[PDB]
């Protein structure tokens, strides 16, 4: 129960958003905002009986949240008429919550948002007004790539909601949300670059500091076995491929290990791969947040020499980016599920599910999607390989840490990096309401 | 320079046809006679410069020889014709050799045979027709199954060679060939099996002993857990499938384990699989004859808890049929290559290959192909599944050791047992010769 969090005027209109009032409210950052940081200190500090709920499995086990589909019973085909045949497993809950946050609402398309706020409008405590009157909590990264549509999909999504996004649901234009944009770069000694992200998002690219970005281009190829650059690829596939490539080509003996799920837990999502293969001299990727402080979530690696174990389970250690020669240990994921107590006034969350792996995955490559919410000192924007789409540029530079560590496979440097403006019109709205 | 070998008759007319006269000579055991006891007395304690041959990998590393491929440097498409244009690496050997030994002859197909002794006719010491004159030495079982011939080349092959057996090859014909049969069984003591058996060898079973078959011939199912049972099934697809249903559904903790490559190997012929996946509780097979003398190469346990005590490797606790506890830690199986040296003017054997792995594989289920010369206590004999072949049953039975212990899946068996009259016809004539 700490307090070392830097209260600024965007944190603390946030806060007041959240906590005293009872109004739907939207926060964005782009990166290093505090976004995690605003919603789990609002989190610990409260007594609002609320629920914190994230789009995808992985994104609910990081925040020790409830994977919405798990916590609506939200079957994978759910539609706004199947919706209403639902039986909540917990009727008794959603009588009670105050409120109800959403991470990575980015994420989240339109369709479900509107199956969410019927829900609630029939469950909730007071029935047909929005949500059920429960106050909505929507935290994400709009800088982000828009969620996918299958082509089958495209023809009539195409007619009923006009892009993918949560913002351009029914359901988010009748509801009122009160807009707070995180400003501050916390941590950050990414000067002039954040400048030059939020240039390439206006009009004032400035070309002459758009060539400043032409320097950069340097192809030779090539790298090093030391500087760590990661692939940022469009797709798994490709991703794929520079992992196993760069995993061959590679001497030593390889070691496999198998991830453990007991009770309950879904595959995917899965926070580590559940082979997890590593050869000596192996590029690597830790996937949470060291309680001891040692490494952060993405926090590159190179493995080094195994010792092998005494009793109990064998550590792998990894050569970080400052220094480190860590020992990394399997980590223990939980899976979260709210509920309300009928004894006392208070909604708590019993654990469904644990799944047991080594924290970490192959990171000569990795997909922009994968690496939503994510800074690399040293990054590869490489080829499509298939379709660089509309506003997929961005997002990828905004993927990077400095301009010095950015390496551009291919010398595009042109007219579409633009901010994919469905974006761009609805953060021109509410800015200046 | 042991001598514990109880030089039956059989057995000493055997090796005095193999070291004081050079005449080729064809030993034909059933599996429990001294076929590897006799082979690997010769082979220690004599002076004749030989060089030890076997079909595949896995059968040249267990004997601690060559494969035929890799002596000849055949191809693996190596035709009649094509054989004329190998140049051998080590041209100056073939004159000095005086015998050449072939284990597990059973699985060497016709063609093969005959390249062999055309190879022999081109580069042997004073190369006539005779293999060039080097004594051929043959040994294995004739009541195994015969090489299969893929459909494709089956209509050609059919008209060359009678039979895929060897001994339905040219060269055999015009080869002075001494036979002897060890017929008496080594002791684990076969007393109603063996009998049973070679009365289905020569066509004289009883309808008692039918009906005293037809007694364990009985529908139902389940293994007893710990006691030990195998599935022998025609096909590797039906058996491993077993192997994965029974390791799936037990409980526990995965292990997976990568056999390490030193040197050149293969990745068809492993003596033990490439990625062991071990579970605690799993059946295992204990694939290599153990020089301290815990275990044999077939000796079936069960995966009990895996003590992972390191400073270099863990251990894998391991329950045999009888008691136990054998802590199984990896072997290292070597690839050899025989070469002259004028220096010692003898046919040394250099390494050049080395794999280390667990010395296990799951053994819920196994082909019958990759158990040829094994005996086992507690035999699944399946219905194939389906009519297995013209001769596949008296193959199946003679893989088991007793008939308290052989449980066949299903009652059809009316009379298919008989052996491959194939093999009967080339058994009559060479025992009454
Ligand atoms: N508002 C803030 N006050 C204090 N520290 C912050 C704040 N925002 C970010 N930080 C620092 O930056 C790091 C990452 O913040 P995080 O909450 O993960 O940002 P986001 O959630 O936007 O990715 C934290 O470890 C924290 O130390
Ligand atoms: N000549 C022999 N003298 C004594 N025991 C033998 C002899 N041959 C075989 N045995 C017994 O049979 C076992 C297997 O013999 P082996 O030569 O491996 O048979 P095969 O080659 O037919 O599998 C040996 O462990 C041994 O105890």
């Amino acid at each position: 129960m700490i307090q070392t969090v830097e209260f600024n005027e965007q944190f603390s209109k946030a806060l007041d958003l959240m906590e005293n009032t009872n109004k739907n409210v939207l926060i964005v950052g782009r990166a290093g905002t505090g976004k995690s940081t605003l919603l789990n200190y609002f989190r610990n500090n409260t007594k609002k009986k609320i629920a914190v709920l994230a789009p995808t499995g992985v994104a609910a086990v990081n925040i020790k949240g409830q994977t919405i589909h798990s916590f609506f019973n939200f079957k994978p085909d759910i539609t706004l008429s199947s919706v209403k045949d639902i039986k909540p497993k917990n009727k008794e809950i959603y009588k009670k919550l105050d409120a109800i946050v959403i991470d990575e609402v980015s994420m989240v398309r339109a369709d479900l948002f509107d199956c969410i706020n019927e829900f609630l409008k029939i469950h909730g405590k007071q029935p047909g007004e929005p949500f059920g009157g429960i106050q909505l909590i929507l935290i994400g990264d709009l800088y982000q790539l828009p969620p996918v549509v299958t082509s089958s999909e495209k023809k009539f999504f195409s007619q009923i909601y006009k892009s993918p996004f949560f913002f351009d649901s029914i359901s988010f234009n009748e509801a009122e949300f009160e807009f707070v944009e995180l400003e501050k770069v916390y941590r950050q000694k990414d000067e002039k670059f954040i400048k030059l992200l939020n240039a390439i998002r206006n009009k004032t690219i400035e070309e002459k500091d758009l060539e400043e970005l032409n320097k950069r281009y340097i192809p030779d190829f090539e790298p090093d076995e030391k500087e760590f650059y990661i692939y940022l690829t469009t797709t798994n596939e490709l991703a794929d491929k520079i992992n196993q490539q760069k995993l061959e080509k590679l001497k030593g003996k390889k070691y496999v290990y198998q991830g453990y799920i007991e009770g309950d837990f879904s595959e995917k999502d899965l926070p580590a791969p559940l082979e997890l293969v590593i050869k000596k001299g192996t590029q690597v990727m830790l996937l949470n947040n060291d309680y001891q402080g040692r490494w952060i979530n993405g926090s590159m690696g190179r493995v080094v020499d195994i010792e092998k174990v005494k009793g109990n389970e064998d550590i792998i250690w990894v050569e970080l980016e400052d220094g480190e020669e860590v020992p990394v240990q399997p980590y223990e994921w939980d899976m979260f599920e709210f509920y309300y107590d009928k004894a006392q006034k208070k909604i708590k969350s019993r654990t469904v599910g644990s799944y047991y792996q080594y924290p970490l995955k192959p990171a000569w490559a990795i997909t922009i999607h994968k690496s939503q919410g994510l800074t690399f000192d040293k990054v590869i924007i490489d080829i499509g390989r298939g379709t660089f789409s509309h506003g997929q540029l961005y997002v990828a530079l905004s993927r990077c840490r400095s301009l010095e560590g950015l390496v551009l496979k291919k010398p595009i440097s042109e007219k579409y990096i633009w901010l994919d403006k469905r974006v761009v019109s609805f953060l021109t709205k509410y800015q200046y309401k």
